[PDB]
């Protein structure tokens, strides 16, 4: 239906600039994990060519099922898809990185991943107890996975500006991407600017912020009926969700909208027949509260906590 354009990464690889999210943080009680397989299929059918997943989501198998069905039914070939997955926090020793990737690949039914990310800069033991492995060591394992051909590109997630600078100064290849939370109430303007200045593209997770339900009360504005958002939706004949995603696109970001609904999946990639003005982007930036949807504060005292 709609194929998203690409950003060309610092290693030459091209990445589609909308990714389907497959994290399960928003999944309701009535939502079984097979809906991820169906969502992946529907997304590809609707023109998506980029899927974001992670070992820790425990749904790589479903993602792989959806990919396999899309390929078998002739929607796409493997080389037309861009699959992103992530190394979990208990696999940070250098020698664990390649085997962890091979495990992800087996679950996904793939021979290579397009993008492998360090999920967080924190290292833990398998029981979530803190460890102190330097993410520079983990990055050497990432460099190895790339040299072996198992990952076409390598990047990071949840790295702050100091960590990005240290990683860049102390490695031979810098990340292609930093995947971080970006939405109207957590706009991360300085970190985005820092990454972009270094040629590191940004993937924006939890792109809908608190405009969608997070199973909490006391969420910060804007609501879905916020007058600024609904005026924008009306102006461009788009939904509020599309406005929120286009905002991220106009900041040069790769949003990762999660949906398991056929219609919303299709809406969430239909972002390329309009654009926001600089004043509109500035207005949305004014909602910033540095209030994260993804709260990892139980890890605040861990080595390399990024927030
Ligand atoms: N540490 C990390 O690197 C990290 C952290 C968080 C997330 N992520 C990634 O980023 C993805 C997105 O973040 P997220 O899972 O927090 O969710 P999100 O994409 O911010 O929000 C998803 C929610 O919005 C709803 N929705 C989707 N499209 C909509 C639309 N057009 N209009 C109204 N509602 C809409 C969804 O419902 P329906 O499903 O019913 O449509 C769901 O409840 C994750 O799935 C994951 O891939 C990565």
């Amino acid at each position: 239906a709609v194929q998203a354009p690409c950003i060309q990464l610092n290693d030459g690889n091209t990445i589609p600039i909308v990714a389907l999210g497959t994290g399960r943080g928003t999944a309701k009680e009535s939502d079984s994990i097979d809906e991820v397989r169906q969502a992946v299929y529907w997304a590809i059918e609707a023109g998506y060519r980029h899927i974001d997943t992670a070992a820790v989501y425990q749904d790589e198998e479903q993602v792989g099922q959806g990919i396999a069905e899309a390929i078998a039914n002739g929607l796409v070939t493997r080389e037309e898809l861009f699959v992103t997955t992530k190394l979990w926090n208990d696999k940070h020793a250098r020698d664990q990185v390649v085997p962890a990737l091979q495990e992800s690949l087996k679950k996904l039914g793939l021979d290579y991943i397009d993008l492998y990310l360090i999920h967080f800069p924190i290292a833990t033991k398998p029981d979530d107890s803190p460890d102190n492995i330097d993410y520079l060591e983990t990055w050497q394992g990432m460099q190895d996975a790339r040299q072996l051909g198992l990952a076409r590109s390598i990047g990071v997630s949840n790295f702050n500006a100091t960590q990005i600078t240290r990683l860049v100064s102390n490695s031979y290849i810098r990340p292609v991407i930093n995947q971080i939370e970006v939405n109207p109430t957590n706009t991360q303007e300085p970190l985005v600017a820092h990454c972009q200045s270094l040629g590191i593209a940004v993937m924006a997770y939890s792109p809908f912020g608190f405009v969608v339900s997070r199973g909490q009360t006391g969420a910060p504005p804007p609501r879905s009926d916020d007058p600024t958002l609904t005026a924008l939706a009306n102006k461009y004949r788009k939904s509020v969700g599309q406005i929120l995603l286009r905002y991220l696109i106009d900041r040069g970001l790769i949003p990762i909208p999660k949906s398991t609904n056929k219609q919303r999946i299709a809406q969430n990639i239909d972002l390329f027949d309009f654009q926001l003005t600089f004043e509109e982007v500035a207005a949305i930036n004014q909602f910033n509260k540095n209030h994260r949807v993804i709260d990892i504060s139980d890890w605040k005292d861990y080595p390399n906590y990024p927030n």
